[PDB]
């Protein structure tokens, strides 16, 4: 070659300059041996990778980061020039691409398997990536060290050199070495353990199935487990720090139930013999779906019924399903590349609806799934949005791809799709895909084909439409042309950024339809809006009922404008029944008036997921410049009779969000008025709430929400109960049991005095439930004294009292509250060098810190400081897609304030004037 590029550590040229690995050498079986100490806090290790060469080469490229490689031999069974003992390979490290090059003495012969073998060693990492160190406090006050592995997406290479791209699937055989005082876990169960010369044990795990690197796990710790067996015979075990074993019972119960449901629903036995869920304390990700060894942070798995909320339970249930789901969606079938990551997470997130709704209908989680979409829409409604699958190449660009577009928008379009096809056709399509790609990879296209080409019961009858020798019928031509329709449809939902807005004018019996990209911060008549609607066009599966019928009219819209005729001229039409469709409806003409009519009158004539959607749509149109605020505010008057905790709780959110908004600026005039409307118009529901744990899950949530509202507006009777419960709690030395649904309210009332604040900080360190610890930390952030809040973030940087994994979470709390809002923003700026040392630029921690302290700003002055800060960041190495999204969010807040604030002031003064 031209010797042109590039120079390796040691100064010789590297024979490779692509960021992606070459594909000429393919791995079959990794033979891994890991020997960590945990008093050295380091490890030595060896690996034998059995590899197939296809195009002949004189060098191998594979990933290795921050690993001291010190042997590297090459043996072959078939190319007998490298017969055992084998030959040695020259090793080159190109750290800039996290790659290494092994240099052969003779070109490798195509179509022959070789065995690549290196020895290596590294200190145990100390930063929640790779093979890293992590600790936990016992009930006695003992701190214990565990050594655990988190690899997704590109961190496997930090713990053993390997082909660290998810398409390179392989079998792994993991051997661990450990003192007798520790146990060793990995992906597969444990075949043999041999006692060795110095009383050290060596654990020998069953050989993994074909699997991607980033899923390998191995833990060395001393936890205790709780076990049960599924209908299928899987040995589920909930693993946890030994004094918390009695907090694992729910987890086991639910995962037994869940793991069963999945198996039946997918029609694919979970392959492995065991499955282990382990609750780790120093766990930066919420939970890692490592095949057979799913690691959760304690708050995402454990459950203390004395201190865990009802919503805490639902959260644990959701996460356990989410991880379980990945066993199929992610692990059996895996994305070709990270560009199609939502095939992994966006399915897992849709499934937790399906699965929870099937196993804990008690938890009413179907009534909560619409938040998952409403959340993302606020971000798909910005030019800053990305398509579901977008190219990504850097480690950072990958990390970046786990935002809410992959999780949430992926989840919602699936639920949209499913409601297009009905769940029995939609499940048969999910099976035909997990089966077809078992132990392989799929890309975006692969899925849409396999869902598009559904089969209702593979009827395989005398002439089943699917399978064997079918019959050539009128339906079959509908089938195949209706199938191509749904693949050609969902292809636009995954390749176009953003979210459509359907305009609906009613013209007597004729209904006219327009489609356009819904956008915020920008009106229609703005000079920048004609330029963002240009080529966006979806295939939007519409639905609608009307005032005169509940039948579900279904029509596909594949064009920029369309009109539908209608019979029995109705009072009003409701589009997008139940808000299952990933789109917003704006009724032109008297449309928005006529629906508000129905809600203000009988109101049951609209079905509750309509009201939830209508409540939602009405307000975003206000933020689209389409509706004067007073229309959305007038919908909330109906909430007085809203029987449905969901729609009540939503309409309530907006009315509360305004308050926090107004409070962050000294807009006390609207601030007080918003309080007075909240406590006086919703007084009948606030006052009948109980200070207890009783009621259904939605009943409980509506208690905590309202009791928090009341104490955040300082309603003396509701502050007084919390003061008194708090004092009783503190005078019992923690022994009195506060109801869980009141547990956070009581602490942050108690945090409001420095005696209370101090006792809570002391109690944080002594608590045996992460669940409680978390509520106490919210209480501490509730403080109005800056020196206290600053101590909190000071303790967060030390990682001892408050672990750093909650420091992003902590900052965000502090910055939400007005007293600490500048303090957060100022802190992040003054220590941005120090935050980068603790956290990867692509981490969820850093992204949350950024938007956590800035995205609530609603002033042109703070926008400048934010633009200025992000500029400085771009000038250095740092570049994140979040920077734009934050600025477009602040800009949307400035514009929404400019157009709407005086409407909110007159609306509220008008209400006072009527009553
Ligand atoms: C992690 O590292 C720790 C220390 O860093 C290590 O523990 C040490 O193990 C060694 C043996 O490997 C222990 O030393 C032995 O103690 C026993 C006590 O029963 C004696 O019988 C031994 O005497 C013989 O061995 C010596 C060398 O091992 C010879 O010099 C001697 O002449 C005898 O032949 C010997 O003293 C040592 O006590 C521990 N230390 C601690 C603090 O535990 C541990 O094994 C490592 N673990 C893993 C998993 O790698
Ligand atoms: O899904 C996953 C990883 C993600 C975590 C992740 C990490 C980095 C990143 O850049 C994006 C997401 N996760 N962890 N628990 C559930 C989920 C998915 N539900 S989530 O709503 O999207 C969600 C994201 C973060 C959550 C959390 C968890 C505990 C405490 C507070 C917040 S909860 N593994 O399988
Ligand atoms: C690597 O894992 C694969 C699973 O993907 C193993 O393949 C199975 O092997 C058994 C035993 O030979 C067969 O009966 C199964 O039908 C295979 N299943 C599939 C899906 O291929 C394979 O044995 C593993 N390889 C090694 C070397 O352990
Ligand atoms: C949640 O589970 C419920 C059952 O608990 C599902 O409701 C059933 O839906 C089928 C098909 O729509 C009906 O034939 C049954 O009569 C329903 N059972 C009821 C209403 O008790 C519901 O479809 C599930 N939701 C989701 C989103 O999967
Ligand atoms: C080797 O690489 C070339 C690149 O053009 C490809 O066409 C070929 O199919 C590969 N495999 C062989 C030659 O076996
Ligand atoms: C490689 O490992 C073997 C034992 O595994 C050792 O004999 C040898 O000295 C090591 N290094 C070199 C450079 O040969
Ligand atoms: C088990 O959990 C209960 C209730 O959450 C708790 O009160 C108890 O202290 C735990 N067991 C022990 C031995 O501490
Ligand atoms: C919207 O994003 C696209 C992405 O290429 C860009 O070209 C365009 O200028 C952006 N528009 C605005 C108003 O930021
Ligand atoms: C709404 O109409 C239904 C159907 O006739 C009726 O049962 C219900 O009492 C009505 N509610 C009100 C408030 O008029
Ligand atoms: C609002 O006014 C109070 C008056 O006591 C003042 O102390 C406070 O700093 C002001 N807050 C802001 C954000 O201007
Ligand atoms: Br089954
Ligand atoms: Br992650
Ligand atoms: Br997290
Ligand atoms: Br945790
Ligand atoms: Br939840
Ligand atoms: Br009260
Ligand atoms: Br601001
Ligand atoms: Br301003």
């Amino acid at each position: 070659d031209p010797g042109a590029f590039p120079v390796a550590t040691n100064g010789e040229r590297f024979p490779w300059q692509e960021l992606r690995l070459p594909s000429v050498v393919i791995p079959l079986h990794y033979d891994l041996f890991v020997h960590p100490n945990l008093t050295s806090l380091d490890f030595v290790a060896s690996e034998k990778i059995e590899v197939l060469v296809s195009n002949a080469t004189q060098f191998i490229i594979l990933h290795s980061k921050d690993l001291e490689i010190t042997n590297a031999t090459l043996q072959s069974e078939e190319d007998s020039r490298y017969m055992k003992p084998g030959k040695e390979l020259k090793v080159l490290s190109y750290p800039a691409h996290e790659q290494i090059a092994l240099l052969v003495p003779e070109k490798l012969t195509p179509h022959l398997k070789y065995y690549v073998a290196m020895d290596f060693q590294a200190k145990l990492g100390d930063g929640f990536e790779g093979f890293y160190k992590s600790t936990y406090r016992t009930l006695g006050g003992e701190t214990r060290i565990l050594a655990v592995t988190d690899f997704e997406p590109t961190q496997a290479r930090m713990a053993f050199p390997c082909f660290d791209e998810p398409l390179f699937k392989a079998n792994f055989s993991i051997k661990i070495r450990r003192e007798s005082r520790h146990i060793a876990l990995s992906n597969m169960p444990k075949v043999k353990t041999i006692e060795l010369e110095g009383g050290l044990l060596e654990d020998h795990f069953e050989t993994t199935v074909k699997m991607s690197t980033y899923l390998v796990a191995y833990i060395v710790c001393d936890f205790h487990s709780l076990s049960g067996f599924t209908s299928s015979g899987v040995k589920v075990s909930i693993y946890a720090s030994p004094d918390k074993r009695n907090q694992t019972h729910y987890a086991l119960q639910a995962s037994l139930k869940l793991l069963d449901f999945y198996e039946k629903y997918f029609d694919i036995y979970y392959p492995l013999s065991k499955l282990d869920l382990i609750a780790i304390p120093d766990f930066a990700p919420g939970a890692m779906e490592n095949w057979g060894l799913i690691t959760y942070r304690e708050t995402s798995l454990l459950f203390d019924p004395k201190t865990s909320s009802a919503s805490d339970k639902l959260w644990v249930t959701r996460v356990i399903a989410h991880e379980l789901a990945h066993q199929w969606f992610g692990n059996l079938v895996t994305m070709e590349w990270w560009n199609d990551i939502w095939l992994n997470e966006g399915f897992a997130k849709y499934m937790e609806l399906i699965a929870v709704n099937a196993t804990y209908p008690e938890l009413q989680f179907d009534d909560y799934f619409l938040n998952v979409c409403f959340e993302v829409i606020t971000k798909d409604s910005l030019n800053s949005s990305r398509p579901i699958s977008k190219p990504a190449e850097t480690p950072t660009q990958i990390q970046e791809m786990f935002d809410e577009v992959s999780y949430n928008k992926g989840a919602c379009i699936l639920n949209m799709l499913k409601d297009f096809l009905g769940e029995e056709k939609f499940q048969k399509g999910i099976i035909q895909y997990l089966k077809k790609f078992s132990y392989r990879n799929a890309k975006n296209d692969d899925l849409w084909s396999s869902l598009s080409n559904s089969c209702l019961e593979s009827d395989f009858t005398s002439g089943g439409v699917c399978h064997s020798d079918p019959k050539m019928t009128s339906n079959m031509l509908a089938f195949l042309g209706e199938n191509a329709e749904v693949k050609e449809m969902m292809t636009t939902w995954t390749l176009q950024k953003g979210i459509p807005l359907l305009v609906v004018k009613q013209d007597g019996c004729s209904l006219r339809l327009q489609q356009e990209r819904f956008l915020q911060g920008v009106f229609q008549e703005d000079p920048e809006w004609r330029a963002l609607q240009e080529r966006y066009l979806w295939h939007i599966p519409l639905t609608y009922s009307t005032s005169s019928s509940n039948v579900i009219h279904r029509h596909i819209l594949k064009s920029k404008t369309d009109t539908l005729d209608l019979p029995e001229k109705t009072s009003w039409v409701k589009f997008n029944v139940d808000s299952n469709g990933y789109y917003i409806v704006h009724y032109e003409g008297h449309g928005w008036d006529q629906l508000i009519t129905q809600l203000n009158q009988n109101h049951t004539l609209l079905r509750p997921k309509d009201r939830v959607g209508l409540i939602h749509d009405v307000f975003q149109l206000v933020g689209a410049g389409r509706l004067t605020l007073d229309k959305a505010l007038d919908m909330t008057y109906y909430l007085q009779h809203e029987t449905s905790s969901p729609a009540l709780l939503e309409g309530l959110s907006y009315l509360e969000s305004f308050y926090h908004m107004m409070d962050r600026r000294n807009i006390s005039d609207i601030s007080e008025n918003l309080k007075r409307y909240l406590l006086q118009y919703f007084k009948p529901v606030i006052d009948r709430q109980s200070w207890s744990d009783k009621g259904s899950v939605w009943d409980r949530m509506l208690r905590s929400a309202l009791l928090k509202l009341a104490c955040d507006l300082n309603h003396a009777p509701c502050i007084q109960k919390a003061a008194e419960l708090f004092s009783q709690w503190m005078e019992s030395s923690g022994k009195l049991n506060i109801p869980t649904d009141v547990l956070k309210i009581v602490y942050s009332v108690g945090a409001q005095t420095t005696a209370g604040w101090n006792y809570l900080l002391e109690q944080y360190e002594l608590s045996m439930s992460s669940a409680e610890q978390n509520k106490i930390l919210y209480a501490l952030s509730t403080s109005k004294h800056q020196e206290k809040l600053l101590k909190l973030i000071e303790l967060g940087m030390e990682g001892k009292v408050i672990k750093t994994q909650n420091l992003a979470a902590l900052l965000h709390a502090i910055a939400r509250r007005p007293k600490g809002q500048q303090l957060a923003w100022d802190f992040v700026r003054e220590n941005w060098t120090h935050l980068l040392k603790k956290f990867d630029l692509g981490s969820y921690d850093i992204r949350m810190i950024i938007s956590g302290t800035t995205a609530h700003f609603s002033s042109k002055d703070k926008l400048q400081e934010v633009k200025l800060f992000f500029e400085s960041l771009e000038a250095q190495g740092s570049h994140l897609d979040i920077f734009q999204t934050v600025l477009e969010t602040i800009t949307k807040n400035i514009k929404w304030l400019e157009k709407n604030l005086p409407t909110l002031r007159t609306w509220l003064m008008v209400n006072t004037r009527h009553h």
